[PDB]
């Protein structure tokens, strides 16, 4: 059974501009997904200190990358504290609406791409190099769910039968074509040792048969 809705107008301008801006510099796309499974991470940890049972779900405090060249795909898996379904349709648990809003302010003010951070919609780059985008997540207090969209105005939501995760979430990027050079070791070892050197988790960088 599977759920489909509209993106709010402005997270659907926000997706088609960062897909149809000419912006070479893609790469950060990477930085601003860690960047977020970092943020999660620490949620789970602050909520730990004082209900040491939250961890139940899984002790590992971690980021996996997960490059596989067969099916185009790289995956971020982060043991954070993950989304309930209703954080999944609010956009992802962030406030995408007023942040779309300061951030294309700022890119006619100078800012670029890049910036997309500072305005917490950094999810959204995944769209710099992914056709699609599947987000599996697992919150201590609701279900698995995978979150889908390919942009065009709508995303889905269905309850997973995959693999069981036991907390956090998952981002697969089904990657554009021409955008494959996220699945070299090389190059994912130099954009996280450019842009995520002071991120306080393990980040492990899966290698490929
Ligand atoms: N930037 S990300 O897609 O790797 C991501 C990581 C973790 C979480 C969450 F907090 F929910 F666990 C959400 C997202 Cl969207």
């Amino acid at each position: 059974e599977v759920e489909t809705f509209a993106f709010q107008a402005e997270i659907a301008q926000l997706m088609s501009l960062i897909i149809n801006t000419f912006y070479s510099n893609k790469e950060i796309f990477l930085r601003e997904l860690i960047s977020n499974s970092s943020d999660a991470l620490d949620k789970i940890r602050y909520e730990s200190l004082t209900d040491p049972s939250k961890l139940d779900s899984g002790k590992e405090l971690h980021i996996n990358l997960i490059p596989n060249k067969q099916d185009r795909t790289l995956t971020i898996v982060d043991t954070g504290i993950g989304m309930t379904k209703a954080d999944l349709i609010n956009n992802l648990g962030t406030i995408a609406k007023s942040g779309t809003k300061a951030f294309m302010e700022a890119l006619q003010a100078g800012a670029d791409i890049s910036m997309i951070g500072q305005f917490g919609v950094g999810f959204y780059s995944a769209y710099l190099v992914a056709e699609k985008v599947t987000v599996i997540t697992k919150h201590n207090d609701d279900e698995q769910y995978a979150w889908e969209s390919s942009a065009g105005g709508s995303f889905t939501v269905r309850t997973d039968t995959g693999e069981p995760m036991g907390r956090g979430t998952k981002v697969i990027l089904h990657l554009k074509e021409d955008q494959t050079e996220y699945l070299e070791e090389r190059r994912i070892k130099e954009i996280v040792k450019k842009h995520s050197q002071f991120i306080g988790y393990p980040i492990t960088l899966f290698v490929e048969k």
